[PDB]
């Protein structure tokens, strides 16, 4: 199974004039490996994707493939609405030197079943690189169903995970067992760190969670302790991730509250974001950090 | 805090020819009664409060009442569309001797906030039980947020817990932080098998989940562990619980499958549905038990 | 083709105590007879059925029919979610001298596509009268697809016509399409004041909507132009109807708007509404008088 | 008022490599023209906005700008969830020439309240044109309701419309009583076929509506013959308008189903469109080819 286990979407860092700050981003994806994470995971939904051009994509690819140089696994997120455009990325991340593509439904048109199945193994035909789906229905209005997955899953065999962004232990449950039961090494990672836990305990892979930029150890420790087979000491970081989810309410898109509060526990980056996201301003500022103080993150 | 732990949703029995089946509801409620259960709700979803007329809901409350005989804490389900019978229902239910009363929202028309609040006040008001909100919005089509249950326990002191009937961690999380918050001892119990831990690690109270009738023992053991402090058991006890909501997949309604699942668990009782529900098919009976097995609960 | 044209769902008037308000709803029956509708339908959303208990319904569906005294179709709503109650009220419509039922999909439970169909085809077979459907899916959560309301006219030959309330041009046309296609003489009736001269433009019967209570007239002539070739003198109608339901905004659920309009439209009968419905304020009730005037309606 | 009457969202034609076609969109811009149309749309959904890439769509405006050549008022879409992009294609076409700018909410995150205002603010202040907004919820998964329109309209005096694509009368309505009561000369244009007639009936302005590109000459002789009084005839059309969008069924996305019918009207332009839409299958040409004779468009 490839992909398993910790994987942060890392957060893009930008300058006060909008532009990738290169020390910043670096500083970050190196706290992260060191923090012991199974892969890192660039232009995802925290990584600002949406809101940059198909170039900047490029560029911010080629620089955290180049930095990370092979310590772990780098996927690069490749998808948008202009399909034509997703095949450059994927083909310009497998020439860059990335280890997989993580790849989004279409969520402008939500297109018919057949062309969705087609525009998915389009993609996946353009690169020889693994390919992870990206489901986040909440953001795109239309769900990658356990049934469609094991359909891709089935007719690329390159196709072989999903990041499952949804608040929802059924729709975890039935994805892991549909398109697991049928290929038992298809990666099935969540996209909500308040499922981690469940996750693992129902037979699925890890978690591509946005605590992973900031208090990654809560992750990687949960998961050491399940793998050793201490399901207390995974159920007491457990708690702790139920809670972190409370601070991604203080803001929509709440980009800005991963970058606040990667500074408050403790890497000082420009916590820029990009329109049409905006700065949290400082009474939440300062609520983010009442909440990582009561969970002891910083 | 009143009405925690575990307490069932009892499927209500009926005979081949649609009566309200006494020794069979009776051996029901002995046998959850003897595994542990902290009360028994009866005429919830599960219990077929929606397919039966007040007088035959009537009855069966006295029934169960009467036959539970103060052994352990007893809810009656009393909502319903027409506000003037939940009164009559809720009045009756404390004549005969419940210890409180469960009230959905109104689930035809989506009333009016105004209207909503007042429409629980007076349903409160017209009893002096406790009453326990019951939150289903994949059936109502109208949610009691957290603040409005915030508002509904700061109105009436008697409105003090809530059955929270929905697959997301989110909800319950800020249920329970924004009414517990306020009122430390408002009960929060889930109402799916699969998030009795979580909402015990969130600081809820419990659960009302329709595994109750055939498998309590899960749950009961589930809340012992982790009432004795050992959460490792308790997760055990969970990854079983995560497994089990796919039997409710069977059908829809899915009275049947819980009524089969009681019979194939041990406890052979007429297995009747009232319409529109319907029996549940061989097939699906054989699945239903391959699924019990699977989980080493029959 | 049964039961098309312009029928009312007639408004239920009560006394103060909930009790049917024989005179008032008698002064309404006659003044909308009186206004050249086709029919009279008691007993739907805006008749208050989903408040009223079984006994009441059959109550006001004894008097109603037997007032009406066959001076035009009746109509009664027979629909809930206690299926064996809705055998029981359809039997009693029929015994009782209606012309017709109309029936809803249970509302609570949304049953599965079987259970919903065998319900439908159960209800039909109880009675020897014609049956109409009922979609209202902002209140029910559950479609009656044009698919589905064609497999149910292909099934059972008393499944005559369809109340398809819903803001939808779409759903609509395809209703029409889809269903009259394979029944050219089933009915297609819209639920709402601003569909009935598209539903007629599209192939479709009339209309069952709330205005027809206080401004029948408007509908009725629309109709009459309609079929006298006089598509202007429509439309002008039209651009009337397509106004009036602001007015349902003023509250939630809007029964009690509809009954004081009746009164400024100039026949007095009681307002009083069955809970959880509640009075309309003051200054609503001025701001519905304004609406009115301004549409010439009073 | 700006940007009244009948404004095709005109569709884009390419070459089979994907690259604009010059000679056909041409074409179909002249007929347009021809057929009395108040204006042209470039690049909104029908248009493949959301396939295309910011350096193709801005070659495309400006080729449409150009050949257009003041015959008529210009807008261009120039939306998306990159909003730096959204004020570099919008001060492009302020460049280039356009009349104004179409802009739709982002529709990946659904940004806050303040972050929406925000948005449409600072794109607004970037340029000098006037701004018509796009709402499309069905894609979107945001509305943008009256009272925000409302909101936007007061906060900035160049933001004087909308394209409000919706399947809602109640909407419509709402959109028009809401916005222009309070700015008597902002613009609310439907953008669907069958809400024409309605718009207008209502105090609305016109139609953004794919048949504009096959078959403007319904929507011009409607708007013409309701200018002149004459009702009936603006029925008369209105009744081939509300039968036109079945077609739409027949693929999702439908951009290929508008251009196949431009080709059956008449104008022979290739029918390639971007990924992830593909093209129509020959039984569903023969389809849509019954659909336009039946309704005499060719
Ligand atoms: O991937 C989705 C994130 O926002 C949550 O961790
Ligand atoms: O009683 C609630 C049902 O959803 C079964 O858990
Ligand atoms: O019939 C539907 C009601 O909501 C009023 O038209
Ligand atoms: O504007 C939206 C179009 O597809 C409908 O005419
Ligand atoms: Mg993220
Ligand atoms: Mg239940
Ligand atoms: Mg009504
Ligand atoms: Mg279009």
């Amino acid at each position: 199974a490839l992909f398993t286990g910790i994987i942060p979407p890392v957060s893009t860092i930008f300058t006060a004039d909008g532009q990738l700050d290169k020390p910043g981003t670096a500083a970050l994806i190196d706290d992260l490996i060191k923090a012991g994470v199974d892969g890192l995971f660039f232009l995802g939904s925290g990584g600002e994707f949406s809101q940059l051009g198909a170039e900047e994509r490029k560029a911010i690819a080629r620089f955290a493939i180049d930095h990370v140089d092979r310590r772990v696994p780098v996927l690069i997120g490749t998808g948008g609405t202009n399909a034509r455009e997703t095949i450059e990325l994927s083909q310009h991340a497998q020439q860059a030197g990335a280890d997989g593509i993580v790849v989004i439904n279409p969520y402008y048109w939500k297109v018919s079943e057949a062309n969705l199945i087609r525009y998915f193994e389009q993609v996946a035909d353009s690169v020889t690189l693994p390919v992870m789906l990206y489901n986040f229905p909440a953001l795109t209005g239309q769900d990658l169903t356990p049934a469609l997955v094991k359909t891709l899953a089935d007719s690329r065999s390159n196709i072989i995970g999903i990041k499952d962004t949804i608040d929802s232990v059924a729709h975890l449950r039935s994805m892991i067992h549909t398109v697991k039961g049928a290929h038992p090494h298809f990666t099935v990672l969540c996209g909500y760190d308040d499922h981690l836990f469940n996750t693992l305990l129902l037979g699925g892979d890890g978690a591509i969670s946005a605590s992973g930029n900031f208090a990654p150890q809560v992750s990687v420790n949960l998961l050491k302790a399940w793998r050793d087979g201490d399901v207390a000491k995974a159920a007491g970081y457990h708690q702790t991730l139920l809670q972190i989810p409370q601070m991604y309410q203080l803001d929509t898109p709440f980009v800005n509250v991963i970058k606040e509060a990667i500074v408050l526990c403790g890497r000082p980056v420009s916590t820029h974001v990009l329109p049409p996201a905006s700065p949290l301003d400082e009474p939440r500022k300062a609520q983010l950090k009442t909440l990582l103080q009561q969970l002891k993150l910083c």
